[PDB]
DNA sequence: CCGACAGCGCATCAGC
DNA sequence: GCTGATGCGC
DNA sequence: GTCGG
C-alpha cells in the first residue's frame, strides 16, 4: 500500500485499454508501469519521481501528478460511472468473450450474466462454457488440489501408454501456493520435430470423468475443463494440454513455465544477444536450431539460470 | 515522427 | 466444398 | 503508452 493508490489506478486503466479500447499494448504499458512502481521502495511524491522508473513516461507521470494532487483521476472516475464501458469490461470476464464480442453484446442490450443466460443461442460453445462456470473460473486453485489434479493426469497418461511423458507447467512449476489453472505439457517418442497421440490422452481423461468439457481440441492443443472427484464438490477448473515434439522438450517446458512477462523479457534480451527464441527452438537473418537443458538456453543469451520460482518476471 | 512491443493453435466468420 | 481472416486465449 | 530508431 506504499503506492497502492497509484498501482490500482494504473491496473484499472490497463483493463480499460484491453477490454474497452482494444489496445493490448497500452494495457501492457500500464501493467509494466504498475509493476515497476510496486517494486519502488519509496512513497512516490511526484510524477517526475516516477518518471525515472523504466516504463513510466510522460502521460503516466501526468496522471500520477493529478492523483497526488487531487486524490483521484477524473478520466477514471468517469469511466467507472459509464454504463456501456463498465458492461463491456465486465462481460470480457467470461471466457470466450473478448473485447469484440463484449462490445457487440452491449450494443444489443446484453450487458449482464442474466442477459447472457437468456440469450444462449447468441453464444458459441466456448462462451456457453465460460458462462456456465463463470464463478469457478475466477477461483484460485490451491496447490494441494493442483497436486491431486497432477496425480490424476500423470496416472491416466501412463495408463494409455507408458511412453507418454506429462509435465505440469506454468505457475505450478514456478512453485506458486495457488494457480489460476493447470497447464500440461505432453510428449511421446512417436512425435518428434521431423516425425491421435493427444486424442487418446484426452479420451482417457474423459473416461474417468476428470475432464468434463472441451473448449477447443486439435492435434497438438487441448483446452477444456476438469474437476476433482468429491463430501463437498470441488470447483470446475481450466486445463490446457499441449503436445510438443520430444526433441524440443526443453524450449517447450521453458516457455510454458513462464511467466508471460518473463518470456516477454527473455525474447527481448535474446534479440539483444543475437538470438531469437520461441516455444520450439532457439536460433542465431536467423540460422539453424541449436541442440539443448533449460540452463543451456540461459547460457546462450548470457543469463544466470533462474529456477522456475524466480521466473515471475 | 513513428513502428515494435511474439505470435501460435483452434473455432468461427467471410468470401470464392 | 474450399482457403483465408478474425477473434480469442494464452 | 513507452521506448528508441
Ligand atoms: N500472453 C502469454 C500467456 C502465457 N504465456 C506462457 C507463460 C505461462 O506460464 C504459460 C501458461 O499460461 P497461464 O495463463 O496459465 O499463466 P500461468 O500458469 O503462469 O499463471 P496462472 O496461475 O494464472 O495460470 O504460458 C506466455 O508466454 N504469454
Ligand atoms: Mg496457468
Ligand atoms: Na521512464
Ligand atoms: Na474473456
Ligand atoms: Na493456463
Amino acid at each position: 500500500t506504499l503506492n497502492g493508490g497509484i498501482t490500482d489506478m494504473l491496473t484499472e486503466l490497463a483493463n480499460f485499454e484491453k477490454n474497452v479500447s482494444q489496445a493490448i499494448h497500452k494495457y501492457n504499458a500500464y501493467r509494466k508501469a504498475a509493476s515497476v512502481i510496486a517494486k519502488y521502495p519509496h512513497k512516490i511524491k511526484s510524477g517526475a519521481e516516477a518518471k525515472k522508473l523504466p516504463g513510466v513516461g510522460t502521460k503516466i507521470a501526468e496522471k500520477i501528478d493529478e492523483f497526488l494532487a487531487t486524490g483521484k483521476l477524473r478520466k477514471l472516475e468517469k469511466i467507472r460511472q459509464d454504463d456501456t464501458s463498465s458492461s463491456i469490461n465486465f462481460l470480457t470476464r467470461v471466457s470466450g468473450i473478448g473485447p469484440s464480442a463484449a462490445r457487440k453484446f452491449v450494443d444489443e442490450g446484453i450487458k449482464t450474466l442474466e442477459d447472457l443466460r437468456k440469450n444462449e443461442d447468441k453464444l458459441n460453445h466456448h462462451q456457453r462454457i465460460g458462462l456456465k462456470y463463470f464463478g469457478d473460473f475466477e477461483k484460485r486453485i490451491p496447490r494441494e488440489e493442483m497436486l491431486q489434479m497432477q496425480d490424476i493426469v500423470l496416472n491416466e497418461v501412463k495408463k494409455v501408454d507408458s511412453e507418454y511423458i506429462a509435465t505440469v507447467c506454468g505457475s505450478f512449476r514456478r512453485g506458486a501456493e495457488s494457480s489460476g489453472d493447470m497447464d500440461v505439457l505432453l510428449t511421446h517418442p512417436s512425435f518428434t520435430s521431423e516425425s491421435k497421440l493427444l486424442h487418446q490422452v484426452v479420451e482417457q481423461l474423459q473416461k474417468v470423468h476428470f475432464i468434463t468439457d472441451t473448449l477447443s481440441k486439435g492435434e497438438t492443443k487441448f483446452m477444456g475443463v476438469c474437476q476433482l472427484p468429491s463430501e463437498k464438490e470441488y470447483p470446475h477448473r481450466r486445463i490446457d494440454i499441449r503436445l510438443i515434439p520430444k526433441d524440443q522438450y526443453y524450449c517447450g517446458v521453458l516457455y510454458f513455465t513462464g511467466s508471460d512477462i518473463f518470456n516477454k523479457n527473455m525474447r527481448a534480451h535474446a534479440l539483444e544477444k543475437g538470438f531469437t527464441i520461441n516455444k520450439y527452438t532457439i536460433r542465431p537473418v536467423a540460422g539453424e536450431p541449436l541442440p539443448v537443458s533449460e540452463k543451456d538456453i540461459f547460457d546462450y543469451i548470457q543469463w544466470k539460470y533462474r529456477e522456475p520460482k524466480d521466473r515471475s518476471e
